[PDB]
DNA sequence: CGAACCTGGTCTTGACTCCATTGCCGGATTTGTATTAGACTGGCAGGGTTGCCCCGAAGCGGGCG
């Protein structure tokens, strides 16, 4: 149904005075990773330390 | 009245000496920074009371047809 979607998002729509949840929301958007891609993205951080140390 | 003296501050000099002032050096202690490789991935005061001000339905009366 779409009731509960409607009540979910009139309720996620709502505004406190807590900055800890709106840090939360913030944080809860980008969603983890696993060995592998972390593994790829330190290879890249570490070409790119070479790549601006050979400029 | 003239001479010798006693004692007043007054002041120099030679010697002693004593304690602050740096100063170095060695060590003790004290404070500041870097590092720990299994994996671990989204919380909690809190409401309740009292009083006053600002916007929305609603009669509703006047303009409209």
């Amino acid at each position: 149904s779409e009731a509960l979607r409607q009540a979910r998002k009139d309720a996620e729509l709502t505004a406190s005075a807590d900055s800890v949840r709106a840090y939360l929301k913030q944080i809860g958007k980008v969603a983890l990773l696993n060995a592998e891609e972390e593994v790829e993205l330190a290879k890249r951080i570490e070409a790119g330390l070479y790549a601006t140390q050979l400029m």
